[PDB]
């Protein structure tokens, strides 16, 4: 009797949040701020989309230190908390729900977008292999550039990191945002200590699994004591090999992170799927069930996710909401464009990164014959 | 320190629903669905305003008893209930929260609208001088007449009227909706009963304080066994004489209600001031103060607002939220507009009621430069 049949629009109680609907907005960094600081292209771009049943804001970076992508906005000063403040009220004045997404780079990053020319940390001196950052050349020319090899983070430097953390949300609290998502997915610096191939420590911060979670439920808590952990989610990716990290346990890691972020309390855990419409590998027979039963809070899926078969994981009982990426790029009112099964806007991903209104706030909504903008 | 300082922008608790914003959209009644079926007219109507911290639905005749004005929605029938989901699904598609008032005119009506030309029902057999209704005239033309005398309720037809109030509410629930709103205010058949001066009997429902709010308070538990306490609202209009109608206990009864009524713990109590721009009589000085130390919970008042004045209340700590009904009727992005600022649309009177998409879904929204309904 406990599970009833919840559809796209079914409202849904997110932690201690009430969410209109189910079709999420998910985390995308989009590079539309030279300053640090949100303005009010912000203010429009997520206005457009406030009809989402909660917006997941781009990843934002919590420190000089934790930035690895230039024109990203942070969230560590005053002109920028103030700054969001608008974004916030934006959105509220337009029925939404905003998270933001705290953001911390680790070793993707470059001497060069890091603050003083300094050595991007993570909890092992590995070079990410491959990976690129967005960086703005000396001559003002900006463009994708190998990550440099980062130093191993001291075992005292770690309580500052969290305090960096702790400080993100409660400007971000301050800010009005109804939620704060701590990024540790896509292979950023909390997943990097999660992940065994990225993670070679020899103190309590690495060794097993219990040390590898250690840092990254140090910062939950953190977070979790501002907001509460009804209004606290997390973004993981398990079986995801993103930017050179690998992992020999994402299951027992998995496993073990939803009993204690399920015995916290946590409003949601939010995965990004490993899979890929061209590649990838999968999850395991029987992952999405053991997740349920181990963690009874709200569990959102991401990744190349359509309106059937985001229907389907709430009909499996596997996911309580859907987020959508690139859709929600190109569809400021995606869900009531799933509501009347409307064709959907094509996404440009040459105006993903940087620029500034096109190919961020001029999609066009549906035409339903009867709104004005006289 | 529990008392902070929202603003008009700030989320707020109302009850167990998460609201956006404190801009509500209150209950206004359009005479748009000549079947008491909504369609997607409606959906149309009540998506322009999604953005409403909360929309409280035109009042909504709980059966054919109840109606009083033609071309008004009902929910005691299957093609109802199923027009409303579509409804309700629409707002939640866009981001919104909904409530359905549960509507019942009691004497203020008329055989020709009442079915079967029925004589109009209520406390005692007290015609409403003056008052006039929304009728279709035989040779299918409309327009308003004189309501008639009706008939003092029997003291065991109550309880029929209580269960068409659950069964409302119970069609209300299967439809999706967030809330219902018991209207219990404009000298409608709930009301009747709590004025002394439209409530003139001898039973156990009438005689005293006690007794005029007997039924009332009965219908209120009777939806909160469907809904929950947490998910129920009722509109009172204390001072107010509307369509004849007159009480000597106004604020005696108005303090008991609120007694009683926090102490089963309502999400809210919505008051649509006995003021007027032009004319009437006001609050108690005072009044405000003590309803806000009467009930816990929210309190939502409404009646010639502004964005200026609505902020005052919250300042003054004597509302958490308050409604608005013709600036929503004129501006389908009202919240927005306070934001910004902006100039709003000239409300239409002449279209206030009847008629179809125009002067219903035609009012324009901002035009922020960057929109397009491509
Ligand atoms: C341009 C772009 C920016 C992104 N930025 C972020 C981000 O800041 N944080 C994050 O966790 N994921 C980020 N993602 C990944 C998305 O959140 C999402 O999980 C992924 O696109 C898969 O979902 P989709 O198929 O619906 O787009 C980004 C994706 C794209 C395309
Ligand atoms: C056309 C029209 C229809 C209305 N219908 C309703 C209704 O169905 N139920 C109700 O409780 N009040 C109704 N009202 C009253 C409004 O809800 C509101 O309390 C009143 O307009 C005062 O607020 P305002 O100055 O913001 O318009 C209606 C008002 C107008 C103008």
């Amino acid at each position: 009797t406990s599970f009833s049949n919840p559809g796209l629009f079914t409202p849904l109680q997110l932690g201690s949040l009430s969410l209109p609907n189910r079709v999420i907005m998910a985390p995308l960094t989009r590079s539309r701020t030279p300053d640090s600081v949100p303005g009010r292209l912000q203010q429009i771009y997520y206005g457009q989309r406030a009809s989402a049943g909660l917006i997941i804001s781009e990843a934002t970076n919590i420190s000089p230190t934790a930035r690895g992508y230039v024109y990203t906005p942070g969230i560590w000063t005053d002109a920028q908390e103030a700054g969001w403040k608008g974004v916030v009220e934006a959105v509220h004045a337009k029925g939404g729900r905003i998270a933001l997404q705290l953001w911390h780079v680790g070793r993707v990053s470059h001497e060069l977008v890091q603050p003083d020319g300094q050595q991007p940390v993570a909890p092992s001196a590995l070079k990410a292999e491959g990976a690129e950052c967005f960086v703005e050349f000396e001559d003002g020319t900006a463009g994708l550039h190998p990550t440099s090899t980062p130093r191993a983070l001291e075992t005292d430097g770690i309580p500052g990191i969290v305090e960096d953390y702790r400080q993100a949300a409660q400007r971000a609290k301050r800010a009005g945002f109804d939620m704060v998502e701590v990024h540790a997915a896509n292979a950023c610096l909390p997943n990097q200590f999660l992940a065994t191939g990225t993670n070679r420590r020899t103190d309590q911060y690495g060794g097993s699994i219990e040390n590898r979670a250690r840092f990254p439920l140090e910062v939950v808590d953190a977070v979790a004591e501002v907001f509460g952990p009804e209004r606290v989610g997390i973004r993981l990716t398990p079986f995801l090999e993103l930017f050179g990290l690998t992992d020999d346990e994402p299951e027992a890691m998995a496993f073990y992170l939803a009993g204690e972020l399920d015995r916290r309390g946590l409003a949601y855990l939010h995965f990004n799927e490993p899979d890929w419409i061209g590649g990838d590998i999968t999850y395991p027979e029987g992952f999405r069930e053991q997740m349920r039963q181990r963690f009874k809070g709200g569990l959102i899926y991401c990744g190349n996710y359509d309106a059937g078969r985001a229907q389907a994981r709430l009909d499996d009982n596997t996911a309580d909401a859907v987020a959508f990426g690139r859709p929600f790029i190109a569809n400021p009112d995606l869900p009531e464009r799933f509501r009347l099964g409307a064709a959907l806007n094509e996404p440009d991903p040459s105006t993903f990164y940087g620029g500034a209104e096109v190919g961020y706030t001029d999609y066009p909504f549906l035409d339903n014959g009867h709104d004005r903008l006289g």
